[PDB]
């Protein structure tokens, strides 16, 4: 699992469950090509997005669908989504965890990058 | 001044000075069209991006060029840029401040929407 | 104005208005002695806490009464208060802004220390 | 494990290893009585602070020793520590995770509170 996403809710004090996440990878022509997608579990974690083979060097965008998540809970939030855009694997394969904490009008994200 | 951007630096404990910020509006074909841009001041603020008449309802993206900011300070950064994407809705209050706190592997952003 | 406090609300997307803030200085016996206090303004800011002559080097605690703030809004909060504890050191720049972003189960704080 | 602490470093993109944490509990007389302490592991996590029996109702302060952590890495940070003060177990036993993300001049903390 070289790409994981963990999301917490700062209003409820809970994992953020059933949050949709789409990952895109910048293509040869400079567009955002769909790469992987999935949704957070009961623990707020999203595993199994990709594999070591498929997760090659590139510029990736991890879009966390915070508006969808908040609307589902009956709340009108500010942002459309939270975006995390970064170059990956440019020194060889790393494992990345993108952690996010969500409020209706704010989010924070950080990355944990490990070398297996 | 319906739209202001204010950026802080969590490593130096200072405003984030001379950071490029580009704002885009989402066009009818779902592409992002340039809307306004500038560099943050000594106080980490960017005023004067737009006028009331120009800032209509719509989806906007504020891209903050964090990677060049950290490289100019000799610090190795994780992100290509930071992006804040939101709907401007006239039912809400009328003045939008997008605020961001930058670290090399992290950022936080919040909106302050007032009258 | 060597010391300013600015507080934002991540749930409402607004300044955090009428929040009580107490500042303490650490005494020689390691107890916290009252130093300054006030309530944030409509803009979420608290100016005028102290003067240059009064604000000496030392360890300070800024306690932000978040629990009463969230209860007055009818929201159930996690924390008793938020606390920011730091050393004021004259070798650094001279003006300290403590900024905080509040949520019911979370808060972030950063320092902006400038000349 | 009803009380856990997880700490990330926003400068390195890593767990924050070997971070000291002291927990205090407000006593009958209104002082802060030492309750438990420990340090984060290689994963940035601190387990085994307390037990279900000992972690009773009360007002707790979790002090994360961020100044010590940064000084050990050769960095002069702003804060003495990060403090998380909250009432616990006042509706019966819950499990709490206090998550923190640290920068030299900033920190963020959130709580995840679960009902076993
Ligand atoms: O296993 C992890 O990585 C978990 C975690 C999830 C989120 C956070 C965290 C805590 C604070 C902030 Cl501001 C952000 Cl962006 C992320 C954290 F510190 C830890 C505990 C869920
Ligand atoms: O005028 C404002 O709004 C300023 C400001 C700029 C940024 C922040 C801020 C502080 C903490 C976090 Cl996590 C975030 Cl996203 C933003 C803040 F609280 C305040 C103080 C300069």
């Amino acid at each position: 699992c070289p790409l994981m996403v963990k999301v917490l809710d700062a209003v409820r004090g809970s994992p953020a469950i059933n949050v949709a996440v789409h990952v895109f990878r910048k293509a040869a022509d400079d567009t955002w090509e769909p790469f992987a997608s999935g949704k957070t579990s009961e623990s707020g974690e999203l595993h199994g997005l990709t594999t070591e083979e498929e997760f090659v060097e590139g510029i990736y965008k991890v879009e966390i669908d915070t508006k969808s998540y908040w609307k589902a809970l009956g709340i009108s939030p500010f942002h459309e989504h939270a975006e995390v855009v970064f170059t990956a694997n440019d020194s060889g394969p790393r494992r990345y965890t993108i952690a996010a904490l969500l409020s209706p009008y704010s989010y924070s994200t950080t990355a944990v990058v490990t070398n297996p």
